């Protein structure tokens, strides 16, 4: 028999109850603006693949960010646009300001509200305990919002979190891999960066949901409180599951495989071996012990589960004791 079907524990049917138009991005009609309303100032450093620029809107002299959409399926362009329009105004979600094409090249581009190109990866190995809790809570606001709106991000990693540390402001960026959640849909498992990939992606379980983002968030939290970048340091996608198995143990992995009747790639046969579930105390040392608390470990443990159904939801995570002081200071402020 095939794999056992799965449903999201929360926000399962939100797209079903919407008008077709909300999620049917292939039928979305874009009104393409004129990229000549903008002048590019400078290229932001986003590595070899990406083309993101600081720009000026000539009309109002306001600073924007312009993302040139590298040759790709028009379908993927409409998906990212529709998701950004749907989430516009959500907490800690980047704001889409315009959709334009260069008059000559006809290359499509997205224009965003300005944010400084200071990503979380540049800051997140130097935070106080309180600031890890604070920024984690701000990321959860964005994830509970997009999940509540029927969308999973699928590329949650420090490079996709822009922070203004002076103003204590955070934005979740790069919605290019985001997808609408539909119950029973089988998704592409070739998403997310290696170190942040959930076990569902690594064992090719396609009927995944919002809980994929909660695994990625757990990987970020583990990296920050233990000062270990990345936390799960695989050579490749096969070794990535081995690195997870040496921490979470093989017993819970094989129970997960049996529960969903997953056909494990034969390449895993010799490399997973047999591993105990390790106590988190094993990762604590003199240079990270100020970031590690019972509250932090209890919270992390509830994010990093093989079984996607078992992981905290974004809202359950926001309700964890780890955030009590952040919640109290927010109400007071
Ligand atoms: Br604003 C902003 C929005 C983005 N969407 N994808 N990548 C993005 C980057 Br880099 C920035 Br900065
Ligand atoms: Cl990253
Ligand atoms: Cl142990
Ligand atoms: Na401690």
């Amino acid at each position: 028999s095939g794999p056992v079907p799965s449903r999201a524990r929360v926000y399962t049917d939100v797209n079903t109850h919407r008008p077709r138009e909300y999620w049917d991005y292939e039928s979305h009609v874009v009104e393409w603006g004129n990229q000549d309303d903008y002048q590019l100032v400078r290229k932001l450093g986003r590595g070899k693949y990406s083309e993101v620029f600081e720009a000026i809107n000539i009309t109002n002299n306001e600073k924007v960010v312009v993302k040139i959409l590298k040759p790709v399926k028009k379908k993927k362009i409409k998906r990212e646009i529709k998701i950004l329009e749907n989430l516009r105004g959500g907490p800690n979600i980047i704001t889409l300001a315009d959709i334009v094409k260069d008059p000559v090249s006809r290359t499509p581009a997205l224009v965003f509200e300005h944010v400084n190109n200071t990503d979380f990866k540049q800051l997140y190995q130097t935070l106080t305990d309180y600031d890890i809790r604070f920024y984690m809570y701000e990321i959860l606001k964005a994830l509970d919002y997009c999940h509540s709106m029927g969308i999973m991000h699928r590329d949650v990693k420090p490079h996709n979190v822009m922070i203004d540390h002076e103003h204590r402001k955070l934005r979740l960026i790069d919605w290019g891999l985001a997808e609408f959640y539909h119950p029973g849909q089988e998704y592409n498992v070739r998403v997310a960066s290696r170190y942040f990939k959930g076990p569902e992606l690594l064992v090719d379980y396609q009927m995944y949901d919002y809980s994929l983002d909660m695994w990625s968030l757990g990987c970020m939290l583990a990296s920050m409180i233990f000062r270990k970048e990345p936390f799960f340091h695989g050579h490749d996608n096969y070794d990535q599951l081995v690195r997870i198995a040496k921490v979470l143990g093989t017993e819970d992995l094989y129970d997960y495989i049996d529960k969903y009747n997953i056909e494990l790639d034969p390449r895993f046969n010799d490399i997973l071996g047999r591993h105990s579930r390790k106590r988190w105390e094993r990762f604590v040392h003199s240079e990270n012990q100020h970031l590690v608390s019972p509250e932090a470990l209890d919270f992390l443990d509830k994010l990093l589960r093989y079984d996607h159904q078992s992981r905290l939801t974004a809202r359950e995570a926001m309700e964890h004791p780890y955030f009590y002081t952040v919640v109290k200071d927010q109400a007071r402020m």
